[PDB]
């Protein structure tokens, strides 16, 4: 039938210390992963995820449909042109299983220079009436700088991993302008299920979410323990195994063009499940001006041939064409 990939657990403490060889340590096992299978799980990551989850869950069973409406992005809600990434997605009750709630940077204020100048893919977040959800946006906003520190540290594994002084990646993720967002999704339990939400794949699994590389430089991902995701293998796809105290990290396609390869991004895809949990990724994002010169660790010098690549130009292609390609979140 279908076979287990192999995700190992990396302890990644070490990466927020000061032991050098520790960290290189924590490197040698990301670069283990990022070659094989491409997925590993941060254990040791000290984020209070079982908070993090309550809180998510408050918020999906408790918002209603006039908050939904108040919160839509534009492809929901036509009175909402400047939101295309930050709000709510709604689902289409007999039709559409998922929905979600995305959030951007909280620095992004009218105030910010990027916002004031229009530049395409920086937002406003749009958040609840807080009387109706105490809490939610201070959680929220906390939780994206708690996983932001995360990431920051895991940036500094894939630099070491590659050979590349610490801060080689970091550098670029900065608090005043990063394009990395959170999205908190339900995927929800339904009886009926309804059938326009499952997709079949070629090879017959049925699928709530088609194979797609991410659009990020890495994704860090929290979902509850329900088996789901697939990645692509030369043998086909194979299982990832859930664990709802870790963080499940893979590359996006912006390290593989970097890489020219070397750290590919995995293919993966979401198979359908009839349960509720939750899906909640982190999408590190650079900033908008962002270049890193692409390189190829496979050449003694490192030349590589490929063009340089502004992270912003590549982050409204790539979430124009994941729509195109697999549909309207
Ligand atoms: C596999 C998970 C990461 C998750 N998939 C997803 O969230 C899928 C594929 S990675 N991602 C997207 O649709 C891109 C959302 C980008 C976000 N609106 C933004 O403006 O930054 C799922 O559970 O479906
Ligand atoms: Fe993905």
């Amino acid at each position: 039938s279908v076979s287990k990939a192999n995700v190992p657990k990396i302890d990644v403490s070490p990466l927020f210390g000061d032991d050098q060889a520790a960290k290189m340590r924590v490197a040698q096992q990301i670069d283990a992963a990022s070659r094989d299978t491409g997925f590993f799980y941060a254990v040791n990551h000290g984020i209070n995820v079982q908070r993090l989850s309550q809180k998510t869950k408050e918020f999906h069973m408790s918002i209603t449909p006039e908050e939904k409406w108040d919160l839509a992005i534009r492809a929901y809600n036509k009175e909402h042109q400047d939101q295309v990434r930050a709000g709510y997605y709604l689902s289409i009750p007999g039709k559409k299983a998922v929905e979600s709630f995305c959030y951007l940077n909280p620095n992004f204020t009218p105030d910010h220079p990027r916002i004031q100048a229009k530049t395409p893919t920086h937002e406003v977040n749009v958040w609840p009436d807080e009387t109706k959800h105490p809490g939610f946006q201070d959680f929220a906003e906390q939780y994206y700088w708690d996983v932001f520190g995360l990431s920051s540290a895991l940036l500094k594994g894939y630099a070491l991993a590659l050979g590349k002084e610490e801060n080689f990646f970091a550098r670029h993720f900065k608090p005043d302008d990063t394009l990395a967002s959170v999205v908190l999704i339900r995927y929800p339990y339904l009886d009926p299920y309804p059938e326009a939400a499952i997709k079949t794949a070629a090879d017959g699994t049925k699928l709530s979410f088609e194979w797609h590389e991410d659009v990020s430089l890495i994704t860090v991902l929290y979902q509850s323990n329900v088996q789901n995701l697939q990645v692509e293998t030369a043998a086909g796809y194979q299982d990832i195994e859930a664990d709802d105290t870790g963080y499940l990290i893979n590359c996006g396609s912006y390290m593989a063009h970097l890489t020219n390869n070397y750290y590919k991004a995995p293919i993966h895809r979401v198979k359908w499940v009839n349960a509720e949990r939750q899906s909640l990724p982190f999408f590190v994002n650079l900033g908008y001006d962002s270049v890193i010169d692409p390189f190829d660790p496979r050449e003694p010098n490192g030349k590589s041939d490929r063009e340089p690549l502004s992270y912003g130009d590549y982050l409204q292609n790539g979430l124009v064409s994941l729509i195109n390609k697999n549909g309207q979140t």
